[PDB]
C-alpha cells in the first residue's frame, strides 16, 4: 500500500540501527502516523501475500475473550503456538483486559460493550476508548501488548478509529494489524449502523529487524495493486456473534508471497 | 510555534463542528501528531505568554503521587479548583496511577521508578511506559485523564518521549502539555545521563471551543518567535526531590498573555 512502503522506506533511511531482547538487531525510528481512509478499499497488502483466515480468527478470538491457543488450533491457525505455555495459554493478555479487565474491588469491565454503548448513546464522547495495557498484569502475560491502546471517533456519520502500538515490526507483524483493525471498524459500524470513517495508526518503536532486510527491498521494489473490498454477507444480533463465513473479501490480486523469520 | 500555530490552522480549516458535553460546541479533528526537537529549545508558546509557574508545580504534584490540591494551593496555582472535592481530593488521577498504580492482589506498581531503572538497566526496551488510563479506577476520577499514556525511547544516547493525548483544548489546553512533558524529558535524561531527542505529541480529539475563535485569530496573527531555553540549576539525588528554584527560562521573549474563557 502507498503508506505502508513510503513507512518501511522512512525507517530504512532515517533509522539507527538498534539491539533488542530478541537479540536480533533492529533499523528502528520512534514516532509515526499514517491514515487509512476505508471507503477507498479494505486495507490489505497487495505487495506481497497475506492470510486473512488469520486474522479473522485471532480478531473472533479476541471477541470472545479467549487466550488459550485451543480455539486458534480448531481452526488452523498457529500464530500465537511460540508464546504459549504447556496448556495453551498465553496469560490475561488482549481477549482478556478487553473483556473482562480487573478492577482493585473484584470488578470487571467490558470494554467492548461499553465501546458500544458509547458509539450508540453518546457518539460525541471523547472518551471511547479500549486498553490492552494493564501494568498490574503485564507479568502475568505472554508477551506485552503491542497494539496497546485504541479510540474510536464519529464525525459525519462515520466512524473512525486511531490504534497506538508501542512496538511494530513492520515486515511481519503490521500488514496483520492493521487489518485486524479496520475489520473491527467494519464490524462496530455494521453494529451501530454508521458509515466507515478512518483508520489512523500511530506507532511508537517502529522497527524492521536485520534479518528482513533483502525482503524489504525486494517488496519495495512492487507497484502496489487496486486495494481489496470487504462484503458482509449479513448482520448479527451483537458484535460477538460473528463467524468467518460472513466475511468475503473481493478483488484481492497480491504480488507472490515473501517469507521471512520470526523474532524469538 | 510553527507546529502548534498549523495544528490551530487545521483545525478551524478542516474541523467538524461538534456537541460536546458542556453545550459549548467544539470545531474538531480526529488524530494528529507533531514531532518537537528540544535541542533546538525549549517548546514554550511565544504568540502568547504562557506561564510557567502553574506549568511547573502540576508536574512536581504529579512526580510526589499526590492527587489533592492541597500542595497546589501553598504555591499559588488554581488550575484543579473547579474539579476536587470539598476536602480537596480529585480522586486517584496522575500522580496516583504513575506512583502506585493498584493491582487486583492488593499490591501497588511505582511506575516511574520502573521507568528509571528501564532507562538505566535496559535503555533498549520498546516497553518504557507509563499509563494513567487504569480503566478499574475510571469511575473514582474527578475528571478521567486527557494525558493518558506516554513511551519513553533511546536511540544514541538520546531521550525520546511521545504523549498520547486522547482529547486535546488546542487554544488552552495544549501549549500547557507540550511545556509539561519536555521539562519530564529534561528531568529524566538528566537523572539518567542521556541528551534530549524528539518530543513526539500525538492526539485523538483535538479541538478548538467555540466561544475561542477570536483569541484563536488574533494568537494566529503573530509570529512565531526564538523559543527559550531551560536550565536546571542543580542535579537532584533523585527525580523525587526536584523543586521550582531548579528551573529557568533565557532568551524567552514572547507576545502578551491573551486571556479565554475556560469551559467545564
Ligand atoms: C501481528 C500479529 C499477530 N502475530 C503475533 C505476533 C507475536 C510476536 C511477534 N514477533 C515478531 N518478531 N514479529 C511480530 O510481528 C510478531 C507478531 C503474528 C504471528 C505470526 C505471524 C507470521 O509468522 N507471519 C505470517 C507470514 C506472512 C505475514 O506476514 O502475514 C505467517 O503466518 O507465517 C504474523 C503475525
Ligand atoms: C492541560 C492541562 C492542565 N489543565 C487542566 C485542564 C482541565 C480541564 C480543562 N477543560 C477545558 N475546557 N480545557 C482545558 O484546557 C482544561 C485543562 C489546565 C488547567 C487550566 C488551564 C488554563 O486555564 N490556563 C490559563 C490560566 C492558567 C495560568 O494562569 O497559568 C492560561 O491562560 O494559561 C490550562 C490547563
Ligand atoms: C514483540 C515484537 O513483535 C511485534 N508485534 C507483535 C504483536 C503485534 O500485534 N504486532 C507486532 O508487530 C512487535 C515487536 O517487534
Ligand atoms: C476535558 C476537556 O478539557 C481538556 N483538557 C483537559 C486536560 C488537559 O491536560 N488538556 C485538555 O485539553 C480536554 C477537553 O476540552
Amino acid at each position: 500500500m502507498k503508506q505502508y512502503l513510503e513507512l518501511m522506506q522512512k525507517v530504512l533511511d532515517e533509522g539507527t540501527q538498534k539491539n533488542d531482547r530478541t537479540g536480533t538487531g533492529t533499523l528502528s525510528i520512534f514516532g509515526h502516523q499514517m491514515r487509512f481512509n476505508l471507503q477507498d478499499g479494505f486495507p490489505l497488502v497487495t505487495t506481497k501475500r497475506c492470510h486473512l483466515r488469520s486474522i479473522i480468527h485471532e480478531l473472533l478470538w479476541f471477541l470472545q475473550g479467549d487466550t488459550n491457543i485451543a480455539y486458534l488450533h480448531e481452526n488452523n491457525v498457529t500464530i500465537w503456538d511460540e508464546w504459549a505455555d504447556e496448556n495453551g495459554d498465553l496469560g490475561p493478555v488482549y481477549g482478556k483486559q478487553w473483556r473482562a479487565w480487573p478492577t482493585p474491588d473484584g470488578r470487571h469491565i467490558d470494554q467492548i460493550t461499553t465501546v458500544l454503548n458509547q458509539l450508540k448513546n453518546d457518539p460525541d464522547s471523547r472518551r471511547i476508548i479500549v486498553s490492552a495495557w494493564n501494568v498490574g498484569e503485564l507479568d502475568k502475560m505472554a508477551l506485552a501488548p503491542c497494539h496497546a491502546f485504541f479510540q474510536f471517533y464519529v464525525a459525519d456519520g462515520k466512524l473512525s478509529c486511531q490504534l497506538y502500538q508501542r512496538s511494530c515490526d513492520v515486515f511481519l507483524g503490521l500488514p496483520f494489524n492493521i487489518a485486524s483493525y479496520a475489520l473491527l471498524v467494519h464490524m462496530m459500524a455494521q453494529q451501530c449502523d454508521l458509515e466507515v470513517g478512518d483508520f489512523v495508526w500511530t506507532g511508537g518503536d517502529t522497527h524492521l529487524y536485520s534479518n528482513h532486510m533483502d525482503q524489504t527491498h525486494l517488496q519495495l521494489s512492487r507497484e502496489p495493486r487496486p486495494l481489496p473490498k470487504l462484503i458482509i454477507k449479513r448482520k448479527p444480533e451483537s458484535i460477538f456473534d460473528y463467524r468467518f463465513e460472513d466475511f468475503e473479501i473481493e478483488g484481492y490480486d497480491p504480488h507472490p508471497g515473501i517469507k521471512a523469520p520470526v523474532a524469538i
